[PDB]
């Protein structure tokens, strides 16, 4: 049953549309008749044809079913308003209003049942979740029992399966969770959705974060680096929008998922190892510290990836004015040019703006939930 | 207008949801109230709550919204038989059958109005398109007047504009046109949409082409380089999927699409696996680049497995490319003519300089093949 139509006058019946193609008219051969004795005398009866217009489903050769209406009428077949027109075609959209031989005579309204369908998903996946939007290919989804949103990413049509199960296996607190995995024929894998959203929206329009709470984030991110990379994974792209926040509150935890400036200074001119995370926590610090950018190209004054390679970094003292001198050695120490010199999650954990107790205990507090 | 209800029994009146909460029940103070007379004596009346249900419109924090059903009811509110149960919420999806006190007692029909609004679009599309289903973001769309299928690439958050112009002055029949743009809220381009997919599909699942065939689409492939190239266009990203068949039949046009990675006159385009260049691992960015590229494909076509692949400790990729010791299988090059894979030998050379030119494997031996041009020529009347 891919459509369903409304009938909305007293002389016809609503219909399911499970066939491929349904005729409709005056005429006895047509799947949908009109000749029905209450409708032979609404007068206006007469005015109908005896083909009078078809609707279809059609497969588009994406693997999606496109539904079409068909005006054959000589009066006219109308969605919402608009005239198709004798031998014409066109889309057929959710919510599309038929009418007949008049622009106001509405007769259906027509709905698209292959919306939110969950014939499409597996089995065993639909025993557990509900499916929901999109979020730009992952979906949100809602555990059926206890009614809690999770995200899912869907991929497409051997290896690259086992390697799941070893994102499976880490536990961090500060690293995404891989919920639930499911291999159908597009693999679904449930992923734990952080309602706090990206920590991209916290520093977004040029304002900065307090820098206690800098801290208490970045020490999070240092943890769930370091932790990735003694599990033999480099995260190779991290940013402000692959931190993601646990809540609203400013005190909350912090985690990495995903497995424009952060690009490395040796990954321009293998050069793989885990320095080039280190570089890019650095970035991110420097951004949440100041809420600014370290680079950007505004005019002919130096291209944007000559920058990066010099190591001239983006400083207005006006900025960093209100931001502790450890603060600003330890984002210094995380954006050498030279990899063999940059600091290390081990360096960086042992500089003295992360020595601090206070936070730390924070920290342990928010482990408890 | 963000959902309808549509009742299934006597005694209910369909709903327009308007407003961000709606109560369903006896009670006199829900917005949707049972207290019909006809409602009253049809005996399931009283099987119904007070309060017994609630649906709502509740924005989540990625301006997204979504419908929520909550049970409030003794007996019982149900969404498609399931049993949603008292203090309990669930989303609620596009045609959602609504049940009251019993699993089969169904009341209400739920539709999502949010689905195909095309609100959300600027008018000027909307004047001319039908935006119809996602194909992942890159939307399919319908010509109002024509109802020509086409394809509408949709982007995100200054000159970036020009470069669509500047795509729009391409015109070759081997290269997707870019029908429209639109600078509104998301930057939208209008293309074309190939009836016949990628060229991907058609080498997927390790099964090669037919000699005949890959050399149809080769020679076109080569046509649209070489005109890209005099139209100071390097394609920079050339692959199976940007390759698009014009239909199903195994003789047709080719199309080569996404300028992303290009670099168009001067610059790289403002819209910035294996395609890389053995110089370009190693300013390197020269025509010579797609070449390579285009011997890849060639190689993947006629043989259907890559020319590079890890698999294990025994040399990397990005190794086996810079030395330029390609995988050959000869079982499988054992029927695939000479010429064949003396054309793509010289077109995977190492060193740039002694790589062939797209002029030079349009004189390829392979290539001198009227039998085929003329075929091309066929499918040019169309």
């Amino acid at each position: 049953p891919w459509a369903r139509l409304w009938a909305l006058q007293d002389g016809f019946a609503n219909l399911e549309c499970v066939n491929d193609n349904y005729w409709f008219g005056r005429d006895k051969s047509c799947e949908y008749c009109f000749d029905e004795p209450l409708l032979k005398r609404t007068d206006k009866y007469r005015t109908y044809s005896k083909k009078h217009f078809r609707i279809f489903r059609e497969v588009g050769p994406k693997n999606s079913y496109i539904a079409y209406i068909e005006d054959h009428s000589g009066n006219g077949t109308f969605v919402n308003t608009e005239l198709v027109g004798k031998g014409k075609r066109r889309p057929l959209n959710n919510n599309s209003e038929i009418a007949l031989s008049l622009s106001r005579n509405k007769v259906f309204v027509f709905f698209d049942l292959t919306v939110d369908d969950q014939s499409v998903y597996p089995k065993a996946l639909r025993d557990e979740y509900i499916m929901s939007k999109t979020l730009g290919e992952v979906k949100l989804a809602f555990e059926r029992k206890t009614c809690k949103k999770v995200a899912i990413r869907i991929i497409s049509k051997l290896n690259v399966e086992t390697e799941i199960e070893i994102l499976k296996k880490l536990n961090h607190p500060c690293i995404i969770k891989i919920k639930n995995f499911f291999d159908a024929e597009d693999y679904y894998i449930v992923l734990e959705l952080m309602e706090g959203g990206e920590l991209f929206d916290k520093v977004v329009g040029n304002k900065r974060l307090k820098e206690a709470t800098c801290k208490l984030y970045f020490y999070q991110m240092l943890l769930a680096v370091q932790y990735l990379h003694e599990n033999g994974i480099i995260h190779r792209d991290l940013k402000p929008e692959n931190v993601l926040l646990s809540s609203q509150e400013e005190d909350c935890l912090i985690k990495i998922t995903d497995f424009p400036t952060y690009l490395a200074p040796e990954v321009l001119v293998a050069g793989y190892n885990r320095a080039v995370d280190c570089w890019s926590l650095g970035v991110i610090l420097f951004i949440c510290l100041s809420g600014y950018p370290p680079f950007s190209e505004h005019r002919t004054q130096v291209s944007l990836k000559d920058q990066i390679t010099s190591g001239k970094y983006n400083f207005i003292p006006e900025v960093w004015a209100e931001v502790s001198e450890k603060a600003l050695d330890l984002v210094k120490k995380l954006l050498v040019v030279d990899p063999k010199a940059r600091f290390t999650t081990e360096e960086a954990l042992r500089h003295p703006w992360l020595q601090d107790e206070d936070m730390k205990r924070k920290f342990q507090d928010l482990l408890s939930e």
